[PDB]
DNA sequence: AGCCGAGC
DNA sequence: TGCAGCTCGGCT
DNA sequence: AGCCGAGC
DNA sequence: TGCAGCTCGGCT
């Protein structure tokens, strides 16, 4: 009736107005899918309107924000809803243009969140409408299987997994994952609406417990409630896993009604947990799942030259089975690369291009399609390649992907800090000096006491003092030049240059009466320098009061919510950063033991293989073995009867979960019969034998010291080049 | 005063209004660079406003379009310009808010076109203003070099190339290309405006010859002029190339004034030529530079699975040195993939997703980030891999890229047609049947006369008759069902279904008096079916008049401007499609000769290498050669004394522009001393020898017939699967 | 007076 | 090409 | 009462 | 994430 992107129903606003249905979809792509499915007949009774992502939570939202929201204003106009109107009587429902609203989103956790926000909107503004079976949802499959011309659909991952357990020949079926509504074709869309019984679920009001559930999820007043709520979920799911029990799921059979209580505690709770899993980092590598996928990809690619952020994002997506919008990966990549004051002490990705500055706090970054990046030379030193063999890599989309966590040589979570916002919890950890952390590691390794650590930011000329535990004061730098002039040499951490000029200095220049007379900017892209001119009286006043206080060069930093995932996926709340450092130390020391154990096995096999290859060559030259014009099968019998071992590297690798293999012996070129290459082979076997023996007489701590030494050397070199 | 994206000057609209300067920039990214450059103390006198791409040509534009143009209305409001006002007197110039307009665009050909469009705007509306030195331009470098701490800038590619000629050690310097204003940093931006003298060029009126130059470039009445204008440029530049002479350029030294005549004939002409080069396809492969880069990339990648169009575009850009917006590449990729009626007879890229239909003529395509594509199975058959070794690959950005043209087995330009719009010329070539083209090729190869070819479109049920040469009539299909009902089974080529419904049937239903009573749609995604209800009198009337005429199911097709680039980069205008077919035949036949010659060399070398390797093994087994524990130098002497040839493949590779190399002999594994592998080696030697002998007894025409045969077979298989 | 396509 | 909405929790 | 970041 | 302006020449 005057709104774009709207495919309004034809029978909307007549006698049969209550017999119409409005389909709210997850985006415009979803709108197209719904439209194709609903045709050709049914345009009269069914309407479609796309929602541009997640909508507004209006339960504690201000009056200004709610009225100035375009999304909900469109919905109100289309449906014909009226603000603060009671719909208890069956006559008030006749006023609306549509009878029922069917929410059709993705079959992912985010889709569930969208449904919840819509429900929250209706429940808060019109509680009467919710008790009249006004809301429903259109569900679409997420996994499909077919062997011949028969087809089966699943509507949840637990359902699909349970099917593979019951069905023996599950590998004889095609497997098609549905990332979203966009995956489904127009033809498949028609088949969906043809079987409306299966894909239609009606929301049912059962009592006050529903209101309690809805309020639980979307009230800012009930945060502690959601904490216990999710704590129970995490613990129970953990126990189900320990007892070897499958997760419960919905939409297994055809269901008519769905309680709001059940919806919140069986579907929406899945989102809130996944939100915490993707927003709150792990203590081990300080990475989130999204970030870790990027790092895993860059490690797998091993690019020697720069790569577009946009291009890299796509690579990460396909190689790490990333099932979200690529824009998020791009923003993550940019964030990981930033290295201005207040961001990262040790950026894992190189910011090659305009990734933002301290001027606008990174917001001045260029388009991801116009900037380049690659691994920092410190990345594979912080996360040594040798440790990859002791990690547990996840499986998704029929391929191996990122591990549950990487195991860096120093607690990375303390280096670039940690910021994240989920449901129930949120994480906030300040940055710390790398060299200082390395030192504390060495002290803990020497059985000494770890020194207390103050938050330290790279290239920050200011100071950071501690008052109460986990409560700090960050101060910039100011200096007196004369009776009328002062110099501001540093702003406090995360206090950006442009914002400071607009929010602090410009008010001081104008109007409360003016304080400063004039100011000049001498900023570089990495440093801050303000020169301020004042009267002699004004400066004398500010001097006794406190220059830092007057010019707002002090910011407070309270970090009590240091919430992280431990090495087993449990949400721990760490009290001090030394707790994090200690727990990390235990785990890291253990995995150095594990690395040595693995390396012993590998180097052992490799030495054994070299032993066989050397013996084979020498016996051939001595004439103890004839292979010229000899058949393969006969020659194999010869080797076995002469006691030659099967491929040790192959045999050892297979032990990490066709007859004997002697290919590695004959795969050797004719070169290794020459004198120069024979000596080289005998040299390599002795050298490799030596490496194994050298490793045996080294403690895990010794190996750790090696990595730390190698890291520090390059760290100095890198930061030196930075200063230059 | 009410316009967004505007950083208006502070002294605008005062006494010093004529002392102000307005900077019109190429986009918003350019605005940021200007803003950064004028800082930190330079402001008040300088204003910045971004132009959203190329603006409107107002020389022959309608009154409605000019007044309803947002771009020019903003400039007029900001500067304070008045329509049809004389500015000869020095008092009228005080009325404006700005004194001078400085145009700051990229240093590319497109930027030049923008400057030209601005000049055209001013010259046409206010000729008096042009004679007062009102317009100027801000120029930025395109290439920078630096060896130590000294830096040099170039403002044109010919200047940089001339510099590399004059400077011996040009490789000891860093080379930084500037794709656009976005490439320059904030620091470099500041350095540009700091040296205002160098980067400021004032436009100067010299006489009536300037008006003639401006009119030449932007008047629709002077098209034939631009043909000769560009004809002279192409011929002169061609001769300069043949004589080894450098191109002329501007901005070598610091210049104060620049005449409009020189600007048109030395800068804008570069654009118009580049426009023709990127819009008009080559006769050889029927591809444009943009399209060819996509195909070259897809050939290099050899993807076995689908790829996002967005993702692929980025891949093409970096791998083929593409220096334009990736969106152009995305639209190009989509265009190459389309396969509905009226588009491509043989799409080189598979349209996996919504690439558009005949319903809305391809405009209904989905987002490039949500659709996939890959090479058609016919692609590497049309463009045989064996021909890649005879092509001339271009060099750009220090890497190899697409060739000047590919050499397909059949004239691809005639298959999917050819559409392009440049300056002076424009291309329009209809589609032709593949099999008919294959046949005429075979006829020309058999020494017969080529048969005349009518335009043929794939899956087109209609008819195409020829009236005058290069003038055709395309007719749809209509049938009489009864006295009141007719069936429209096909619309003429490129007459879209939705457009036909709105522009033909709907007027017939309403209001001139109504003709039809009712109509129904029975369309699929690939076919058209209209059923129309009329009175017996109306149908009888339309029947005698002509149903095709009445329902406008006939469209005319005149193709006189069949303009293409020949095999040497000269713009030729072909009269008939048989001329294109004939010229192609000569070139293709020549290159089949070239292919055989190259293959003879390669296969010869490969056979020689296999001969030596086979002989070496047999002599070793027979005991004619001892290599066990023998020194390298001694063993080399043995081989040379036994007449063993040096590495033939290596020798042959090097011929395509210390001492004998026998590595290939000893590089062979010990396996090849065994019976099974010895027989394997001897078979390959015989097989390669056979392949060489087989090639020898084949004419170039014989090889061509082979490719055509292999192509036709797969063509049948593909098109069969399509119909199913 | 609008379509066709590679560009800003 | 640049442009815009919202979530979720803790803190100034 | 607005920032921080991975998501729609 | 989807959205919008214009060029250039030949033809209906
Ligand atoms: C009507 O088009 C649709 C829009 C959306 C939203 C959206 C919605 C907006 C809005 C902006 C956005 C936008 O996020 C902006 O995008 C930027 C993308 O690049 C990075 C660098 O930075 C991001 C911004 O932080 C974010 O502000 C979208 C990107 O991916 C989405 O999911 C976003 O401003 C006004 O309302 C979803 C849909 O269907 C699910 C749609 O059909
Ligand atoms: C935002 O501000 C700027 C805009 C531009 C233009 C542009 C200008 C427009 C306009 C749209 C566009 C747009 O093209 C649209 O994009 C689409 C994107 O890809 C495919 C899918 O299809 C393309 C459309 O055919 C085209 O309609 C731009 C894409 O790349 C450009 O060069 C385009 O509508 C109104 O005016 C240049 C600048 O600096 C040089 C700017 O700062
Ligand atoms: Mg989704
Ligand atoms: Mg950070
Ligand atoms: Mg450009
Ligand atoms: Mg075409
Ligand atoms: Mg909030
Ligand atoms: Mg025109």
């Amino acid at each position: 009736k005057g709104i774009p992107k709207l495919d309004d129903a034809n029978d909307a606003g007549g006698r049969n107005s209550t017999e119409c249905t409005l389909i709210l979809t997850e985006g415009d792509s979803a709108k197209t899918l719904a439209v194709s499915g609903l045709g050709v007949v049914g345009r009269d009774k069914y309407g479609v309107f796309p929602l541009r992502g997640k909508i507004l939570n209006v339960r504690e939202a201000s009056h200004k924000q709610i009225m100035e929201n375009a999304e909900i204003n469109n919905i109100i106009k289309i449906v014909g809803l009226q603000y603060k109107k009671n719909y208890e009587d069956e006559d008030s429902l006749k006023t609306l243009r549509y009878g029922k609203i069917m929410i059709m989103t993705d079959q992912d956790q985010d889709g569930s969140h969208i449904k919840g926000l819509l429900i929250n909107f209706i429940h808060h503004n019109w509680p009467s409408l919710l008790r009249h079976r006004f809301l429903e949802e259109f569900i679409t499959p997420i996994v499909k299987v077919s062997k011949n011309k028969q087809e089966m659909a699943f509507y949840s991952l637990p359902e699909f997994e349970e099917w593979k357990s019951s069905t023996p020949n599950h590998k004889k079926w095609k497997v098609k994952y549905y990332k979203g509504l966009g995956t489904s074709t127009s033809k498949e869309a028609k088949e969906y609406f043809a079987d409306m019984k299966r894909h239609r679920i009606q929301f049912k009001y059962s009592g006050p417990e529903d209101d309690a559930a809805i309020s639980l999820a979307f009230s800012k007043k009930q945060i502690d409630d959601r904490k216990e709520w999710l704590t129970n979920f995490m613990e129970d799911r953990r126990q189900r896993k320990l007892l070897g029990l499958p997760e419960d799921y919905l939409y297994g059979q055809t269901t008519t009604y769905l309680t709001y209580n059940d919806f919140i505690n069986k579907e929406l709770i899945l989102f809130s947990n996944s939100d915490n899993e993707r927003s709150i980092p792990s203590m081990v590598d300080g990475l989130k799942p999204g970030q870790r996928k990027v790092l895993f990809t860059c490690f797998k690619r091993n690019d020697k030259r720069e790569v577009k952020v946009a291009q890299l994002a796509g690579s990460v997506a396909e190689m790490s089975s990333y099932h979200h919008g690529e824009m998020s990966l791009m923003m993550t990549i940019i964030n990981l690369a930033q290295n201005f004051v207040g961001s990262n002490n040790l950026n894992l990705l190189q910011p090659i291009g305009q990734f933002g500055t301290r001027l606008h706090g990174g917001k001045d970054s260029a388009s991801p399609r116009y900037i380049f990046t690659m691994l920092s030379s410190l990345a594979r030193l912080l996360f040594p390649p040798k440790d990859d063999h002791t990690l547990k890599f996840l499986y998704d989309d029929n391929q191996r992907v990122e591990p549950e966590w990487y195991i860096p040589i120093i607690p990375m979570v303390l280096i670039n800090g940690a910021e994240g916002i989920g449901t129930g919890w949120s994480c906030k950890i300040p940055n710390f000096d790398v060299r200082e952390i390395v030192n504390n590691i060495r002290r803990l390794m020497d059985g000494e006491e770890p020194l207390p650590m103050l938050p330290s930011y790279k290239n920050f000329k200011g100071t950071i003092e501690e008052l109460a535990p986990n409560q700090y004061v960050i101060s910039g730098e100011v200096a007196i030049l004369n009776s009328t002039t002062i110099e501001i040499s540093e702003l406090p951490v995360r206090t950006w240059t442009q914002t400071y000029k607009e929010q602090v200095l410009e008010p001081m220049l104008n109007g409360t009466p003016p304080l400063i007379t004039d100011y000049r900017e001498y900023h570089t892209d990495t440093t801050v320098k303000f020169v301020v001119k004042m009267t002699e009286e004004k400066l004398a006043e500010a001097e006794r009061v406190g220059l830092h206080k007057v010019f707002k060069l002090q910011t407070s930093l309270t970090c009590n919510s240091m919430v992280l995932f431990d090495h087993v996926g449990c949400l721990k709340k760490y009290d001090t950063v030394l707790d994090i450092l200690r727990d990390f130390f235990e785990l890291r020391l253990k995995y150095y033991g594990l690395r040595k154990e693995w390396l012993l096995g590998m180097l052992g096999a490799e030495s054994a293989k070299l032993n066989n290859q050397a013996r084979f060559i020498l016996e051939k030259i001595d004439g103890k073995i004839i292979i010229e014009n000899k058949p393969k099968k006969e020659l194999i019998k010869v080797l076995i009867q002469r006691g030659y071992d099967s491929d040790p590297v192959k045999a050892w690798k297979e032990a990490q979960q066709s007859g004997p293999t002697f290919n590695y012996l004959l795969d050797m070129p004719l070169w290794y019969l020459t004198k120069e290459k024979k000596d080289e082979l005998c040299r390599l076997r002795n050298e490799k034998e030596q490496e194994l023996d050298t490793l045996k007489r080294k403690s895990p701590s010794d190996l750790w010291k090696e990595d730390l030494a190698t890291f520090i050397e390059e760290l100095e070199a890198v930061e030196a080049k930075e200063k230059q």
